[PDB]
């Protein structure tokens, strides 16, 4: 399962990184890829945190197209499904981790660096929506992510009309967290990362996992979960 | 019938609440509302519509001197409709931008923020003045208000009923552009008709799936994604 | 009765935590600020709410060297009334404001963000700490702070625990004002004057719906605020 994703792991954190030249188009099978490359990166311990790459020139133009034009519609469910599992899985790794966005984030892509804690960008990239360019819309709950950050009005106009926005915009709007020139993002991503190197590991991902279930879960279940994980912590 | 109209031109709509001299909206035309929300959904010759008071005012909110006489199992069903109504405009499938002029007040505020979009002449007034009659904000508008501007500026609105004038409501992202007061509708026709040539029913799938962001459990936000997305899919395959 | 004290003059009424020099909160504390919040609720001479701690500090938050003296079932049994204790101060039916000065760390910037508003002193200084001490923060603070600053915010602060100052606070929100270390308490005041004469019953419904936004699912929401509304117009109600 590394045909395109693949994990780099270098002085205790990971890369994970897509290489499907030449715009990072995510097939079925780059989706799988991801799900195995997040399930490996959680349980690993010489990996203590995370950043997610697609090289100097892109990190995503989105889900292949032409691939998807071939399917029929069982086949379109399930690679919804995939997609789904895919972007939950980044999301999910219970480590800090960084998108390293470089080019274009554009699609799934886009939903991609959302997945991810914290985002530097390249101050070149180009970020869009643009699912609605093909008649469909964003999947993988990109529409979800990108509200709960931009608030309904914004994520309707970036969605309803699939346009470019560049790295100062996506800054302003909260959908990025750093700007930096072309060449530094994945360092200063890095350098990101290894912030939380010398953090408590369960801690973190205690912290990480009730952070993310504030828009998820009833208020009931995110008590009883809150508290478990507090407890455990103590009595470990 | 009575109060609000739907007025049909060059591809656009535009929903027309006129019940001098404020536009206040009482239980009948929250009942209008969502008749004309539904015919707005049905009609092909419709791409986009536009929300409008006439140029002095879009509303002034509920009918207070309705409101006032009512008792609790009427109070029950004005809350009802009033929420049926906000909701029927939210659901519009279809682009909608309120051209917001004179006045935006209590369940008139509400309704803006049910459009997509909000132009607002720069002199309008915004306030969620239900409490100065000693009332609440009905429809969802607390949500709705709270959703965009977090708690604690919810609560300094709703628990003051201050008015806020546009330059405050566009740094609070409740409207999204400001223009001159004779320039709020032309304004929101041109946003409107920016999206007259997209593919409609994706477009009314990618709104119906960020209405739901904040009204369904986060399985049935997934499944019905998942659903529209392949629906959009296959219907493109066969024709 | 020993730590929290309630006093009151012409309608506001200052609730006060005194248990020197951190005002650390202790399991005792937060029973004792469970029984005020909910007296104060309960008294319809009072219109409004501060949350003090004294000018030199509002709360360095939970009272670790109690915590390490717990075992595991303790310690369940001390997060649930620290949920408890910051769930009653957030559920006072009556406009609060938090009078924050010194410093506002773990549990104490959570029950800060429990207050409708903060006054902060500008010299205050700010953290989730608890990451400091290998736990994470209790009493919902990691919701509370989630829905104020967004979540890649939420994680920094809390993964870190770091110190950040009033300034900071004030850019993303979780303060509302910020004035000099002496005049915390009288702004505080002051805001809280702001709403006592409003209609009591509709503030507290509105507060209470406001506050169920992020708290219950969207049929629960409708049916609740509906039950608010329509209380206002009943017989004895009106």
């Amino acid at each position: 399962m590394n045909e395109f994703v693949s994990v780099v792991a270098d002085q205790g954190l990971a890369t994970l990184v897509v290489s499907r030249p030449p715009t990072n188009a995510m097939t079925r099978q780059v989706y799988r890829e991801i799900v195995a490359a997040a399930d490996e990166l959680g349980r690993r311990d010489d990996i203590g945190a995370v950043v997610l790459f697609g090289g100097h020139e892109i990190f995503s133009a989105g889900d292949d197209m032409p691939e998807l034009r071939t399917l029929n519609a069982p086949e379109a469910d399930t690679a919804a499904r995939v997609r789904l599992e895919a972007i939950d899985a980044v999301a999910a790794i219970p480590k800090p981790t960084v998108a390293a966005v470089t080019g274009y984030a554009l699609g799934a892509g886009l939903t991609l660096a959302l997945a991810a804690d914290w985002r530097v960008s390249g101050d070149n990239v180009k970020f869009g929506a643009t699912e609605i360019l093909a008649g469909l819309i964003p999947g993988g709950g990109g529409m979800g992510r990108l509200t709960r950050v931009v608030g309904s009005s914004r994520a309707k106009e970036l969605v309803f009309s699939g346009r470019f926005f560049d790295a100062e915009e996506a800054l302003a709007l909260g959908l990025i967290d750093d700007m930096v020139a072309p060449d530094d993002v994945y360092d200063s991503a890095v350098a990101w990362a290894r912030r939380y190197l010398e953090c408590p590991p369960r801690a973190l991902a205690a912290a990480k996992a009730v952070i993310n279930d504030v828009f998820e879960l009833e208020a009931t279940e995110r008590a009883a979960a809150e508290r478990r994980r507090y407890v455990e912590l103590f009595a470990a």
